[PDB]
Formats: structure tokens, C-alpha cells, sequence
């Protein structure tokens, strides 16, 4: 299967902060034949299911605030959230929807310092 | 990791019939300590990223029509669907969110009649 890496494992930050977060997979996701990542984010609040944040690396989720960021190609991937809210609180999957078994990182707990 | 086995592989039917779908886990993904079961399934429409579809094993995510049940607990799963409609028509994943990396399994593909 292939590997998802994220970093950092825990990020803390306070409210209204930038927050960036990176993903690197084993090997590259980005399909010769149409130049599409097969790259997602999933967001994952404290006790919930992993939900559908951004896919095709870049394009945003119904529902989902400008101020998250998809961006990168390839093997290296990073989502950042301009501003964080009380409401982005959570773990968040970077995952790869290339190949099956589809594959996620370990994620990266975003916190509100304390 | 832990891996997830779903059958059949491909699944014709017509519209209206019923489909059930099973999958399971190489280790429980019952916790012991909540009996929770970490167990999910995301629907694939054909060119679109994973969507979740039902968690808990059996918790329908929001918008999801009750013609969509899951069951089952331990390491053996199902999703059935009562009556198949035109816009179910896709591949369904189930997955682990027990412990990271959450798995999915390689998917069932609901097809109809031709
Ligand atoms: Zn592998
Ligand atoms: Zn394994």
C-alpha cells in the first residue's frame, strides 16, 4: 500500500493563528494519464468519523470555509488554514485515493494552546 | 495495518432491488472498553473522492436516506440497501478508523443491469 507521512504529529496554536500542516506519500499520486492528484484531507473533530475536507489535492468539500487550503502535487501535499476556529479543533487525514487500499496518514491534532 | 475484506467484488442489480454487501476485519474493531464499533463505509461515486456514507457500523451520516442500514459488530459487517436507487449507483467502501493508519477495504461496486 502506499505510505501517507504527516508532520508534524501535534500542532498548538491559538485562536485566529495560521496553521499549515504537511503530507508526503511513499510514492507519487499524481496520475500521468489526467494530471490529477488523487490526494484528500479528512477532518477528524474529537470523537467523530474522518469527514471529507478537500480532495484532488486542492478542491474544497461542499460546505467547507475559504479560509482551508489544499495545495502541492505529486508526493508532497500541505493543507493550511489561514485563520483557525474553534470549529477546526480536530485531527486531520491526509489520504490517497490513488490505488487501493486506500491509504491515511497518522494525521495531525490541531489544539488551542493549554 | 489492520486489513479490511469486502465481497463480492462487483455487484449488478435493477433498480429497486435490494443489495446487501459484506465486509470484514482481520481484528476486531470492537473496543472492548465502550463497545464501540470503529467501523465506517464511504460511498464512491464513479470520478469522485470517498464520501462518508455510515459510521458506528450503523450511525447513518447526515443527508443519508434510511434506505441505507449497516450492521453487524466484531469483525463482520454489512451494508444493506433496502431498495437501490438510481443515485446509489457507485463503489462502497467499508474502513477501520480503529486504530491508525484507518484501512479501507478494496470495495464493492454497485452496478446496474447491463
Ligand atoms: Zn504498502
Ligand atoms: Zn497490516
Amino acid at each position: 500500500d502506499i505510505v501517507m507521512t504527516q508532520s508534524p504529529d501535534s500542532l498548538a496554536v491559538s485562536l485566529g493563528e495560521r496553521a499549515t500542516i504537511n503530507c508526503k506519500s511513499s510514492q507519487s499520486v499524481l496520475y500521468s494519464s489526467n494530471s490529477k492528484n488523487y490526494l484528500a484531507w479528512y477532518q477528524q473533530k474529537p470523537g467523530q468519523p474522518p469527514k471529507l475536507l478537500i480532495y484532488w489535492a486542492s478542491t474544497r468539500e461542499s460546505g467547507v470555509p475559504d479560509r482551508f487550503s489544499g495545495s502541492g502535487s505529486g508526493t508532497d501535499f500541505t493543507l493550511t488554514i489561514s485563520s483557525l476556529q474553534a470549529e477546526d479543533v480536530a485531527v486531520y487525514y491526509c489520504a490517497q485515493y490513488y490505488s487501493t487500499p486506500y491509504s491515511f496518514g497518522q494525521g495531525t491534532k490541531l489544539e488551542i494552546k493549554r
